[PDB]
């Protein structure tokens, strides 16, 4: 808002870095770009409670130069690696409770603290995943109470420490932090490179967010976020949330697919996982252009409490997966209470399947999912509609939902029972 990376000797428009000189005025205070344009020789370190705003950021990195080096901001730098190696203090906590038990903590009135369950697997990164994850600011201390600003929604045996814990570092050695109460406004981002990849969010907002990336929404523990108008030409991933993203809201979300720079090694749709907790996305198109496939355009595992509303997905392939909910069992928190409304689907192919509902394993919980108001515009899908699996032991029960297919489709169902699907034809 208030202060230009100029006044902190940043040149902009002659692609010279100024990544220096943007951390310069962060410090100071709120940073408006100028309507310029601003080359950074790595991602901008975030500063909690600062806005940036109006300008356009592009990487000088070379595509290969490593991990995140492309990356526009480090929003926080969470990764699982970085997260592992802290220590975490045993607490005493009670479902639906804002008051937790910690002997010997040195928690002070306004910390923001990160809750989490010892259950859990070990995940992509080789580190536990905890079945539960929460950031809460500290709101009360007396002795060994500790008052939260939110409760505790889970029976799992808890442990808790500093979200921003002094000594400990992440990539590039910078310390471990969550970014607190900033605001970004009306930024084009130009990368090859996850525009985030690390990161840690809470009270966040990101508005206004233009360009070309690798990801569109992509990061580590985005809490009490919001993503607000976000169109972003995008080369790898739609969507992921992961290391315990919560009460996380995308909203007028357009997700381009790029078929220039289309990266189709490990490409990913909406893909939700690592137990994520009441995020929303409402009002957005998934574009996928001519040339481009993606397998799976929207996926949940290891979410609960999800709601996908008010979606146009276009496709220009054929065999897609488009809507799913999975669960692989084990320590994965349920994919419970998901609720998929109107959204319309076309593709110029036929998809195989439009609904899945997939348990893998004799332990796999998925609970209160309803599919409403999905429309599928195409061919006759190849394999299904709309497709129920469970094991014997682990039926898939109680599934719901809406359909309005033009050309119809199989009704799949295997250890399945109890749901409920109306199926509408064109004319109401």
């Amino acid at each position: 808002v208030f202060l230009s990376p100029r006044n902190f000797g940043g040149v902009p428009g002659t692609g010279v870095d100024s990544v220096a000189a943007i951390e310069a005025a962060l410090a100071a205070g709120d940073v408006d770009l100028g309507g310029e344009h601003w080359f950074i020789s790595r991602p901008i370190y975030c500063v909690s409670g600062r806005t940036i705003q109006n300008g356009k950021i592009s990487t000088l990195a070379a595509q290969g130069s490593g991990f995140m080096a492309g990356s526009i901001f480090a929003p926080g730098n969470y990764h699982p690696v970085y997260v592992d190696p802290v220590p975490k203090l045993a607490c005493s906590s009670t479902n639906g409770s804002a008051t937790i038990t910690v002997s010997s903590h040195e928690f002070v009135v306004g910390d923001l603290v990160r809750l989490s369950s010892t259950r859990g697997i070990i995940g992509s990164d080789a580190v536990l995943v905890p079945w539960y994850m929460q950031l809460a600011r500290v709101v009360g201390v007396s002795g060994d109470t500790v008052k939260l600003d939110a409760p505790i929604d889970t029976t799992e045996t808890l442990v808790v420490h500093k979200a921003t814990p002094a000594g400990y570092n992440a990539r590039f050695n910078k310390p471990l932090f969550v970014l607190e109460r900033a605001t970004f406004r009306n930024i084009e981002v130009d990368t090859w490179d996850y525009w985030t990849a690390d990161s840690a969010t809470f009270e966040c907002a990101f508005e206004g967010i233009r360009g070309k990336a690798r990801s569109v929404v992509y990061g580590n523990t985005f809490c009490r976020t919001n993503f607000d108008n976000i169109d972003i030409t995008f080369s790898n991933k739609a969507s992921e949330m992961a290391f315990g993203s919560h009460d996380t809201n995308l909203s007028n979300i357009k997700f381009r697919a790029d078929s220039q720079n289309w990266d189709s090694t490990n490409s990913v749709g909406i893909s939700w996982a690592e137990s994520g907790r009441r995020c929303t996305l409402d009002n957005w198109q998934l574009l996928v252009p001519q040339g481009v496939n993606l397998s799976v355009l929207v996926r949940i595992s290891s979410h609960r409490d999800v709601q996908i509303r008010k979606g146009f997905i276009q496709v220009h392939s054929s065999s897609n997966n488009i809507l799913s909910v999975e669960h692989y069992g084990g320590d994965r928190p349920p994919c419970n209470n998901i609720l998929f409304e109107d959204i319309d689907v076309n593709a110029t192919g036929a998809a195989a399947v439009v609904v899945d509902v997939y348990k893998s394993a004799n332990d796999s919980a998925i609970n209160a999912v309803r599919f409403e108001g999905i429309s599928y515009r195409g061919a006759t899908p190849s394999v299904a509609l709309m497709r129920q699996r469970g094991t014997t032991s682990n039926q898939v029960t109680g599934v719901r939902a809406s359909l309005y297919s033009a050309n119809g489709g199989a009704f799949l169902v295997s250890s399945a029972m109890a749901w409920d699907v109306r199926l509408y034809g064109p004319g109401l």
